[PDB]
C-alpha cells in the first residue's frame, strides 16, 4: 500500500495473489535466490560491455584442456592474470579453489559446519548484520525500508534472469547486443519481429 | 455425479482431484480464462476455415509498415474494410482502439475505475446478469444447469487451446489441416507418426 | 535420520521439504509411478544391451503397417515370435490383447470393476500383500524397511527416467551409449561438452 504499491505484497505484508505463502523457509529462498540474481544480471552486464562475450558462451573460455584464453580478458588490468606461455590459469586451481571457498562460505551460512566465529550470528536468518553490515547502514537508516528495497531489487534482477535466459534461447545473442538492437529501431527489433522470423528454428 | 459425473468436479461441488481448490479468486479466474479460450478456439477455427491462414501467423498481416492485406479478407464481404489505395486500415488506429475499448472495458469489469452504470452490479461476480443477459436466458431456464454447462465449455475450449499451441509447434501448419489430414488417414495422420518423422527437427 | 538420511523424508516421516505433503492419495500415486519407472529404466537399459535400438525409437519397429521386424529380436531366443512369412506378430492384435489385459488388471487394481478374488484385498492400498507376495518376503522381513527400500527405489528409478527424456532430447542417442561415451572420456563427454556443441540445434 505505502511502501509496496506494486502488484504483490511481501512476506508479513499480507497475501500472496496467486501461489499461497505457506511456508517461511521460501521468505528465505526468495531472498538468497535474489542476491545470486543481482550478481548475475549485472556480471552478464558488465562483462559483456567490457568483452563482448556473451555470458551463456563464457564458459568455453576456462576448460580442462585451456584456460588461458581469460587471462588478458578484464578491462584496463595493469597485467593479465598469468604470464603469457605460463600455461595459467589452470582450470583445476580454479575449480578446487572455488569448491573450498565458497562450499565453506556455503557451510557457514547454512549450519552444514560450526561457525568460525563467536558472535552468535543465526543460522536462517538471512538479515543477520554484525559483521555483515560493516558500514552499519542497517542502523543508521530505516531496517525495514531498506529490507524492502531489497526484496524488490530481488524479485526484478530475477525477473531480469528469466529475460536473460529466454532472450539467449530466441535470439542467439547476447542481452546487450538485444538491448541495442531494439533501441536501434524498436519498431523492427523486439520479440514480436523475431517471432516473424521464426526465433531461427521457424 | 448427476449434473457432473465426468472426471472432477466443479467448485463448490466438492474436492478437486489433483490440485487443491484452496482460493475462491481461482474460480473467477478459470471462468474468465474459459470465456476468451471460447473465443481463441472459433476464432482459429472459422478464421482458417475462411481464409486458409493460421492463426499462429495471422498477426504478420498487420504491422506499422502494413496494415491494408486485410481489408479483403473477410469472406462474403459487400466491400473491403478500407477503399483500395487509402492506406488503410491503419497499425497505429487499430492498436489505439483496441488500447481505449478494451481497457476501459477491463477497468469496469475489474473496479479499476467506477462503472458508468447504476445497477449496482457487483464487481467479482463473474455472472451478474442484468444487462448482460439481455434475452433473460438465466431466468427462464435452470440458472445452475446453464453455468455448469459454461463451466463445461471453458475447460473443454481451454484444453482445445493447449492442443492448438502444441500441435502449431509440432506441425507448422494450422490446426484445420491437422484435422483435414488426420480425418483423410487416421492411422498414417497423427502424433505418433509425426514423431516418427522427428517432428520436423529430429 | 535414522532409515533415511538422504534428503527428505517419507510420508508417514516428517515435512516435506519443498512441495508440501497434503494429499495422502499422493503418497499412493507416487508408489505407482515408481513402480512402472523401475520397469521403464531396466527394460529401456535392458533392450539397448542386447538390440542396440534405443527406446524413445523402439516403437517404429510394431505399427498396423508392420509389426515383424520384433519377431528376431530377443537375444538368445531358440525360435523368432512367429515363424518368417507369416506376417506376424500383426500390430491390432497386439493393441487388443494390452487395452484387455492391462485395462482388466488397472480396472480390477483401481475399483472400477470388482474383484475376481474373494480374499478381501483393499482397493487403495499400494502394498496390499496376500497373493501379490507370495513367497512371503514381507512377513519374514521388516516390512517397514522393505517399505522405505522399496519407495527409495521408486525415486531414484524416476528420477533416472527424466534423465533419459532429456538426455534422449539433448544427444539423440541412446542412454547406454551416453554412458559408454562418458566413461569412456568423462572430462571431453558430458553435458557441459554436448552444451558447447549446441544440442545439435544451436
Ligand atoms: C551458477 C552456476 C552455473 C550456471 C547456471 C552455469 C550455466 C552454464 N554454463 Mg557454466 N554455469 C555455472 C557454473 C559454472 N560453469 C563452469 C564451467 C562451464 C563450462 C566449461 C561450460 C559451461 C557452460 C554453461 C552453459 C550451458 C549449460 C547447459 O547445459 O545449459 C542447459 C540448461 C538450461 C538451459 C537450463 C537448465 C535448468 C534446469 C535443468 C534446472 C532448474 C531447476 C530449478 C533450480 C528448480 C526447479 C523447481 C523444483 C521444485 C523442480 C550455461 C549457460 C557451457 C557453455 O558455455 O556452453 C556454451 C560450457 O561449455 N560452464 C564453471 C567452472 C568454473 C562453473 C563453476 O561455478
Ligand atoms: C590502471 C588500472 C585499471 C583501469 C584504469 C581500469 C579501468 C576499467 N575497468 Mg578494469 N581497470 C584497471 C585495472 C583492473 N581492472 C580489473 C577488473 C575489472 C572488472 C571486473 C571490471 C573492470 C571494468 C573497468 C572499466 C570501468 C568503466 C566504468 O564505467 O567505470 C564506472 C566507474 C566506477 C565503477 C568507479 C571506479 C571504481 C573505484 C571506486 C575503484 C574500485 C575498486 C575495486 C572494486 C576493488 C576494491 C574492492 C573493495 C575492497 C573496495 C574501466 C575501463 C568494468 C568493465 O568492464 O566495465 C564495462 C568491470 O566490470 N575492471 C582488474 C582485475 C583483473 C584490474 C587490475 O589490474
Ligand atoms: C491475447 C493476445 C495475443 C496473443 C496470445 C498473441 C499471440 C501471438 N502473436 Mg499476436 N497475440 C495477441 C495479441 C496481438 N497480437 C498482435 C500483433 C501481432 C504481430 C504483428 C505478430 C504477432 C505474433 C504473434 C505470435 C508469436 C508471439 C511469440 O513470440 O510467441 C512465442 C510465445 C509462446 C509460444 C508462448 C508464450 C507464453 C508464455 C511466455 C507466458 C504464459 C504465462 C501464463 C499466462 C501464466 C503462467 C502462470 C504463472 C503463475 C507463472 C503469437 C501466435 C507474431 C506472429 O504472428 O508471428 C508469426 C507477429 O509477427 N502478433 C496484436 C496487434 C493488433 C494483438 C492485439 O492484442
Ligand atoms: C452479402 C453479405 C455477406 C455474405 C453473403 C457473407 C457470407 C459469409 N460470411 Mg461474411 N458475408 C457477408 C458480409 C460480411 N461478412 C463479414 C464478416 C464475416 C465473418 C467474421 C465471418 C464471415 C463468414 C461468412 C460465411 C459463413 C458460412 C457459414 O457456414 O455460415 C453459417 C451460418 C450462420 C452463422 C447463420 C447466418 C448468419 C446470420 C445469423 C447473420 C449474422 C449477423 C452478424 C453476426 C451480426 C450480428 C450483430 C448482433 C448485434 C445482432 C459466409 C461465406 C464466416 C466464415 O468465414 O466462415 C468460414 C465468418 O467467420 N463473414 C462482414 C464484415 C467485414 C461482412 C460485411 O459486409
Ligand atoms: C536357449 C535359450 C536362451 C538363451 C541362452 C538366452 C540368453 C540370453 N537372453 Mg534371451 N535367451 C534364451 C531364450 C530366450 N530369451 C528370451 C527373452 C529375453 C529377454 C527379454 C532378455 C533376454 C536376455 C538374454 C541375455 C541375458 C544375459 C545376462 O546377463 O543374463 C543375466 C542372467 C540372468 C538374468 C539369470 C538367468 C535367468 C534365469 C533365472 C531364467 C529366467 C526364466 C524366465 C525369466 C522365465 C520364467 C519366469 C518366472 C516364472 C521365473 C542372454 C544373452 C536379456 C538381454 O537382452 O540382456 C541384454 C533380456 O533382457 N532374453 C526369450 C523369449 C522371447 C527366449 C525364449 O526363447
Ligand atoms: C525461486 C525464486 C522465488 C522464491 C523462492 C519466491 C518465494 C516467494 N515469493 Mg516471490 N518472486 C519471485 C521469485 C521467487 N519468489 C520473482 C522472480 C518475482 C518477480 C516476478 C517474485 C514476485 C513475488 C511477488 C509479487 C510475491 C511473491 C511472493 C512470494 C512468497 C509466496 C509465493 C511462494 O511461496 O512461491 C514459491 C513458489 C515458487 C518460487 C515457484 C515459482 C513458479 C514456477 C512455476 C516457476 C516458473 C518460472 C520458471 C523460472 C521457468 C523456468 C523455465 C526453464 C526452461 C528456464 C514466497 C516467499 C508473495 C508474497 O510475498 O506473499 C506474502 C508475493 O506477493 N513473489
Ligand atoms: C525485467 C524484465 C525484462 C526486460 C526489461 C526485457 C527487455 C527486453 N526483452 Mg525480454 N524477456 C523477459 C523479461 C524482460 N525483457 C522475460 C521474462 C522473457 C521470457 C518470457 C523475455 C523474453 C524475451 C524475448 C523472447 C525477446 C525479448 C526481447 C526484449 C527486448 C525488446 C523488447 C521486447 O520485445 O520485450 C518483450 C518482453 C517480453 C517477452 C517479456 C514479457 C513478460 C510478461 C510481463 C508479459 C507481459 C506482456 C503484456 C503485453 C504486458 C502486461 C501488462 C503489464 C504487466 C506491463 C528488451 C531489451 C526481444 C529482443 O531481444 O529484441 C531484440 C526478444 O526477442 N525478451
Ligand atoms: C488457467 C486456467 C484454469 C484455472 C485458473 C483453473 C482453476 C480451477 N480449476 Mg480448472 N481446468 C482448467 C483450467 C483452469 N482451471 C482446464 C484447461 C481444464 C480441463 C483439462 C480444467 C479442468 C478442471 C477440473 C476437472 C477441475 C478443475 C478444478 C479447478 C479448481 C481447483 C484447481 C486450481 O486451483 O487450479 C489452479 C492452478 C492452475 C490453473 C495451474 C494449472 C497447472 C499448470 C502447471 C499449467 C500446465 C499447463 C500449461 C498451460 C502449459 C503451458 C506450456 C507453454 C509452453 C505453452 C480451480 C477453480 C477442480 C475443481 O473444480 O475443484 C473444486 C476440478 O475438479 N479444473
Ligand atoms: C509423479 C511422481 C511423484 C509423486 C506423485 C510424488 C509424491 C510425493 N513425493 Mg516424491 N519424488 C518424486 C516423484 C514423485 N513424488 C521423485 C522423482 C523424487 C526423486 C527426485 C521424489 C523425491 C521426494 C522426496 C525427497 C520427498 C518426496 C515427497 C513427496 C510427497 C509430497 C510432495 C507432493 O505431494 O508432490 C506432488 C507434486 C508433484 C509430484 C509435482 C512435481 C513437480 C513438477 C513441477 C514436475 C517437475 C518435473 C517434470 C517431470 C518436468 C517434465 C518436463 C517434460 C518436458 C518432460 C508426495 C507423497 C516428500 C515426502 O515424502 O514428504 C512426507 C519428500 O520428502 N518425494
Ligand atoms: C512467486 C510468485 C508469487 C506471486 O503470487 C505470483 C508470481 C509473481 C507470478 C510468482 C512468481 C513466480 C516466479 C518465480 C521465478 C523465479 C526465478 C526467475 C528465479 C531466478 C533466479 C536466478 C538466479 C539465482 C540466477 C543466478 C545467476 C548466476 C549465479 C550467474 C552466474 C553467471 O552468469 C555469470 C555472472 C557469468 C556467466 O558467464 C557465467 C554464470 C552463468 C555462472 O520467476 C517467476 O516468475
Amino acid at each position: 500500500a505505502d511502501i509496496y504499491p506494486e502488484f504483490g505484497t511481501y512476506p508479513g505484508g499480507g497475501e500472496s495473489p496467486i501461489i499461497p505463502f505457506g511456508s517461511e523457509k521460501n521468505a528465505e529462498r526468495e531472498v538468497i535466490h535474489g542476491r545470486w540474481a543481482m550478481l548475475g544480471v549485472t556480471g552478464a552486464w558488465a562483462a559483456e560491455n567490457g568483452t563482448g562475450i556473451p555470458w551463456f558462451t563464457a564458459g568455453t573460455l576456462c576448460t580442462p584442456d585451456d584456460c588461458t584464453a581469460v587471462a588478458d580478458k578484464f578491462p584496463g588490468a595493469v597485467a593479465p592474470l598469468a604470464p603469457e606461455g605460463s600455461g595459467y590459469p589452470s582450470f583445476w586451481n580454479v575449480l578446487i579453489i572455488e569448491i573450498v571457498l565458497v562450499g565453506a562460505a556455503e557451510a557457514y551460512r547454512t549450519g552444514i559446519s560450526d561457525s568460525p566465529f563467536d558472535d552468535g550470528l543465526t543460522v536462517g536468518d538471512v538479515n543477520p548484520g554484525g559483521r555483515f553490515d560493516p558500514l552499519g547502514l542497517a542502523e543508521s537508516g530505516d531496517l525495514e525500508e531498506l529490507k524492502i528495497k531489497e526484496l524488490k531489487h530481488c524479485r526484478l534482477s530475477m525477473f531480469a534472469w528469466l529475460g536473460c535466459i529466454f532472450q539467449a534461447l530466441a535470439t542467439q545473442e547476447g542481452p546487450i547486443a538485444n538491448w541495442q538492437s531494439h533501441v536501434a529501431d524498436p519498431v523492427h527489433s523486439n520479440v514480436l519481429t523475431n517471432a516473424a522470423k521464426g526465433f531461427g528454428f521457424y
